């Protein structure tokens, strides 16, 4: 097919406010978004996990918009974000339908040290990665990164995996629970410009094939604890905002209360990204080890 | 009058955590912290709070060492803040009373970037003027600014005001619930020379009289509501970021979506503390408004 509906989903993880706040306005006073010809549509997905301003209710909204969870039956029992993917799968999939949007964008916000983050999915998405391409460009100076998670399982649950061509949109560093005005800006640059490379498109322009050499999650680090339970020797003031840069065999890790270090296993060099990040931390993550590995595609025409 | 009892409180609000991983470090090894001919007990004030990443559970506890609360009995309708300070209170006090624990520290983290912080709830008082002088001068070059909270009415109700002599530690930025390597050193020698104080005061130091610089809060600032109450305009962007430096009439204080600015007014100079705090939508206010005021303290002597 072509294109047709598009999304901007705000309100996946309720304490995530710059990629929040913007959606309350485009349902208040829209203007500031809609263009001459293409067609974008913002929601706010949890809406009581915004109001508490709480990542969550009952479940990650965001590991649940897929079959496992979708699939399950009508009970107002059911845990809050159930129901509520269930039914975002009405106006805007259901997922893997054909109704189903085809551009809709997750907005989010880390408190590890990312700036620019967009998250391609599947690394076969030719489009996506011109886009993706296309988006890095028309960012400089400021910077901008592209994360990949390749499952070779082969299978997303996310909140943006209900549209045919998903994207992820995170901007880095604001705390849980506050509203950077700085951070409402570090960002604005690709969406109302990105709501242009999905009119433009259309016009059937080209660009030579594409190959953006990504940062590939590959394998999550864990936090040396001590005995009892508690933490051990946390992220070390060297890898401290540094994501998506490289951290070789001395480059520290973890420091220990101590003061002692932990370097890097290996000898091959890394990208670490979501270094420090405030969620996760129940997961006893650090940060995700990364190789700078690449991503070619081919050449596009509308 | 010589100190004897001597208590680091941590943890007491969830989501900070600089406390909850020094004092847990500390429960195992005080030798850092203890010294000689005084006693220094580490201690969790929340320990439920620290479990579920909260800033607590039913209430917060830095709002209810006071009598309202104080002059209930122990009970299981009673909530667990309540019940919990109590047996602070019966640990570490009654309260008001000589019968209590001589100086209490209690350590907090903000996302204010305001370093290292002393909190002084009373001014006129000589006693616990000096040490923070100590502190200032050992703890150098950087920046360790001190924060008053006069109360003309003469009262207090945080966990600390048992103690004595209450000192408050607070130290930013580091995310809630994101331990930074960086920010747990700079509480960490904050500590040091006041546990250190004690112990050469105790043993007899004599102390010429001293003055220092403190900002007092002299009116909560706050972000714009809209039609309804839902907010509306933000903490300006070249404010963020800049707490204790001076903030002058027309100065950017505010802004909103359709880039609009608004300003401070009044007739004089502000210092902006607590700018855009997780806490502060929730304790409301976009930052504090506050006097650099000076307070001279006479030489104490054991
Ligand atoms: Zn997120
Ligand atoms: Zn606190």
């Amino acid at each position: 097919e072509h294109i047709q509906k598009v999304a901007i989903f705000g309100g996946t993880h309720g304490n995530e406010l710059t990629g929040v706040f913007l959606v309350k306005h485009w349902l208040e006073n829209g203007a500031e978004i809609q263009r001459t010809g293409l067609e974008v549509k913002p929601f706010i997905t949890n809406p009581r996990a915004v109001k508490k301003c709480t990542r969550y209710i009952d479940c990650d909204l965001n590991r649940i918009f897929d079959l496992e969870n979708l699939g399950k039956k009508m009970s107002e029992d059911l845990p809050y974000e159930v129901r509520r993917a269930q039914e975002i799968n009405h106006l805007f999939g259901p997922k893997d339908s054909e109704d189903s949007y085809d551009i809709i964008f997750d907005l989010h916000n880390t408190t590890s040290n990312m700036g620019c983050t967009l998250i391609l999915e599947d690394s076969r998405n030719n489009f996506l990665i011109q886009m993706f391409h296309y988006i890095k460009t028309s960012l400089a100076p400021l910077p901008c990164y592209v994360y990949l998670i390749e499952h070779p399982s082969l299978k997303y649950a996310t909140t943006r995996s209900i549209a045919k061509y998903p994207v992820g949109i995170e901007v880095g560093p604001q705390p849980q629970g506050v509203l950077r005005a700085d951070i409402l800006d570090q960002m604005r640059k690709m969406i109302k410009h990105a709501l242009d490379f999905i009119h433009h498109f259309n016009e059937g322009k080209e660009f030579p094939p594409c190959a953006i050499e990504v940062y590939k999650i590959i394998e999550k680090v864990d936090y040396p604890r001590d005995e009892n339970g508690e933490i051990a020797a946390i992220i070390h003031p060297n890898l401290q905002d540094q994501d998506w840069k490289p951290l070789h065999p001395g480059d520290p890790m973890f420091l220990t209360l101590d003061g002692k270090t932990i370097p890097l296993g290996g000898d091959c060099t890394v990208y670490p990204v979501f270094v420090n990040e405030a969620a996760y931390y129940e997961k006893k993550e650090a940060f995700a080890k990364t190789t700078k590995l690449t991503l070619n595609a081919k050449s596009i025409r509308c």
